[PDB]
């Protein structure tokens, strides 16, 4: 089955930033034809730690920008919703509706996404055990969702730290396709006080682990200049490094693939 | 004065609310030192299973809560799950409660603050104590003035919560602190035997109030059946924490 | 039953330091007659993080100093052992043989302590669940121990941090007398790199919690001048504060006592 | 070269060691790229229960280990639990193993280092990756030159261990890193289905070797019966990690 690579700037800082990243993702989609690329970017960071942090330019502007990306590059689109009413308007452009980690248990949000007929990707809550995602998938199926993904993005490990329990990949695979969030899994929640931290040096090794274990795709935030990002400046991958990372995981995936266990 | 937020987990029927309301009213008259607040959720919006009990809706809920405040003159508190709910809930709720999983949802916090009512934020199981400072700042920015932070356990491995009591003195630096005695012993995805022991710890450490779910027959509750406190045991526990508080308060550290 | 207060300098820095602390503990034992005091001090810090940290002046010197304390003040004595051969010589002076947290699973050490006929106090390993201490007590009883204590000293919570799960007090009470370690429970393992850290501001509130929940005693390291201690300088309680802390926990214990659950 | 430490958890009988030794010898000849080390404990000194299997003693153990090295010419490794054991164990053990619970016991580390042999320290479930720097320093101070640090999981709530793979690159800054594939999936006080998946992760991330407990019939093992790898599956797993390593090594980060 075609491997999924969900990538793009964390937040829709501007329609320009989106077209700049979209151009590169389009180039890579032409090179890595065995990969199904999905362009991602949030129209709103509705859960920043500080009230003073960047959130976005609203849904209207965001959907418009995302539609421009899909229109210009013919790339699939995914973005996250935060309240039920957003599912309908977002579904007009998003091929995959993403459910934020903190909201993975909000029944009405999951149901709102499911009835749009679009694919739904739920970030696994940092408080959730792998086996408890079975009910999350059940809610979605109940709500009409036919294409469901569960994304591993780390688990609460003491204060301001997340650990990735790779046992979660084969467990969740029992009831949904699994995506590994390579950039959020290394962030340090509220690590910088008014904002979260992160250790970029661990992004690559952990993503290698993910494909070695076996997953159906990877999620990576990428920005031309991470140091200047308005969100997740410590974890967003420099855009020029994307190509090399993807080649590497496809290589590791291939050699490890024959050993992937059957669920 | 010391706050005691109590009531049935879910509004299974205004009839149930009135029964629990009668007992809380009685205790209210017996313990004038304490400020009681009746609590009950009009919707369990985050159940693990799609087939579990959620409730009878916001309208039926706000109505039942109205009956309690009118019939007993008790302050009210219930939780909201989406921004639009803040306004209609504020009609009856003296304190608007923010769910633990939603403690970082900026719009929900702002919506609650904008109603002018008091806001009680359940500290997320993923949050460090010091990270609640920013939560308070959001509410203040939104015009909130009576702000509470509730300790309800922290993620400890899978399907388990631990109460780090160091959180009480830490959160007290920027808000009044409430200890959730019933959800702190619950096992995500709980043991009633630990409710009283940990509540005693909370008052010995020092907090501004306690939160307890109580039901005439917990075994038959449609929500938190394993942790809801039997109504008949509420008086004894309140008297107990008041006595412990009286002696221990002498040692509560300043700010 | 008489409440136990185990207190003293973390390490036997000198026989003088011991007599200075012993004098105060003796004074308090005369005041708090409802308390059973036990003077504690390690003849060896066998598990310091750094090879450059203070360990002690050897068993011989240590036992001699401890015997002087017992001789001069008539105070009961407790100290910890690290290898089986130490149980015999230590048992000559120690009324209670303490088993280090990291060694709570070492069968031969527990057995060595048990056959001396002395009381045995096992620090609960930071890796151990409360219910798993049942087997620890079983080993001791098997080895002849008649007076057994289990000490709560925190549990691993993420990196370089410990949390106290007070549910452990009533659980462990099912099979042994329970002691709360008020000073080690707030230490930050390897927090200072070459040494462990700690937050003294939390010692008092957590000890109040312990007696409110209910335990059979408390363990506190105290030093005339903590800032100058050769070990646990960040967590040892200033000696002048001991009296007040003890009065407070006896007061809280008394008012909470009628609510202690029966096991 | 890549290290593969394997063998039965406990020395249930030198007869068992010889059987496992024969297979490890065969693989040894098949994979010249790998340096195999036969492992087996002469004593399980930290069992939870007093009634569990410990072993046949140090003498019977060192004797059986001698038979394996002589009969197959395989390097040896076993763990010590008290200082006095270092010297006699060093007679046969090429690598002296330090138990996880004992990774901070200074005298045990010094005793092992003093024998001149290589020392492999199991990282305690309570240790942070960066805290192993001091462990290495102790061994160096003691005269050790071939030092290994083994990843075997970290305490995650109660009765559970999680493998934080960030530890591999971190510990590599001051020592060769070995991944314990069998104890990392064990549940303190485990699931065999996760052994292979996590070992693949370890080599994809980058390590200097793997540690695996293998037994002809794990179901009948007197120790770690739920996690010991069936002997017949060892060849397949080794071939698998060699292939993954070959491709992934290209991306291992420097130091
Ligand atoms: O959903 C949350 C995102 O993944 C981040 O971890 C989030 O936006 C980080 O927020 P902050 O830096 O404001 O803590
Ligand atoms: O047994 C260990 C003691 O309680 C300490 O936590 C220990 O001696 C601290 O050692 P260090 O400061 O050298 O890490």
């Amino acid at each position: 089955e075609k491997f999924l690579v969900i990538a793009g700037p964390c937040a829709i800082e501007s329609e320009e930033l989106l077209l700049k990243v979209g151009e590169e993702i389009k180039r890579l989609s032409e090179k890595f034809k065995e990969v199904e690329f999905v362009f991602k970017s949030s129209f709103d960071k509705a859960n920043r730690s500080s009230i003073h942090s960047f959130r976005g330019h609203g849904l209207e502007y965001g959907v418009k920008a995302l539609r421009k990306v899909k229109e210009e590059f013919g790339l699939k689109i995914t973005t996250d919703i935060h309240e039920s009413w957003q599912a309908e308007p977002v579904a007009e452009v998003a091929d995959i509706i993403q459910i934020p980690a903190f909201l993975c248990r909000q029944t009405d949000l999951l149901l709102a996404a499911a009835k749009t007929g679009r694919a739904v990707n739920v970030k696994k809550g940092q408080f959730l055990a792998p086996w408890d995602t079975k009910n999350v998938v059940e809610k979605l199926k109940f709500g009409g969702a036919k294409e469901i993904y569960l994304t591993e993005r780390g688990t609460t490990f003491g204060y301001n730290n997340l650990v990735v329990d790779f046992r979660s990949l084969p467990i969740m695979k029992q009831w949904a396709k699994v995506i590994y969030d390579a950039t959020h899994s290394v962030q340090l929640p509220g690590g910088l006080g008014d904002k979260s931290g992160g250790m970029r040096e661990f992004i690559f090794p952990l993503i290698r682990a993910a494909v070695a274990v076996g997953c159906d795709g990877v999620f990576m935030e990428t920005h031309p200049e991470p140091e200047k990002a308005l969100s997740d400046a410590s974890t967003q991958l420099p855009l020029s490094q994307l190509e090399g990372i993807i080649e590497a995981i496809l290589e590791i995936r291939e050699v490890a693939s024959k050993y992937y266990e059957t669920i």
